[PDB]
């Protein structure tokens, strides 16, 4: 579907809108099922807006899933 | 190591230099071993220069590995 490795949070885009685009692309992609979650986590870390990248870095290592990181970011706005 | 999902072939960069940067980053990353090759293949498809993206699309489905695609691109220059 969407070129998942090109997806980055735009300057007018909310984190959740970016996460939804990214995840739709990853789920529609040719990646092995077990690669999806790590790819999503890394693209959140690397491809969100710079301030959000910084916020994600504060989350403890106990937050391991995309859903945990989405709740983390949104609830700190 | 390098943020593997940010890596894209620059306008003055050869395909092999980009492939080497990308692969170094992927190999140094937190991705599961089995995710590496598909991630590399997709980042070649999506993150090379536009003309190279087009060339990669011509390669038949029988070319499945990063090394096969690297030889394919380089030998057609």
């Amino acid at each position: 579907a969407g070129p998942w490795a090109d997806i980055m949070q735009g300057p007018s885009e909310s984190f959740v809108d970016f996460a939804n685009r990214l995840i739709k692309a990853v789920e529609g992609s040719n990646l092995p099922p077990s690669a999806r979650a790590p790819v999503i986590i890394d693209c959140f870390r690397q491809k969100s807006q710079p301030d959000i990248q910084q916020l994600i870095r504060t989350a403890p290592s106990t937050l391991t899933t995309p859903g945990e990181i989405i709740k983390y970011v949104l609830d700190r706005q």
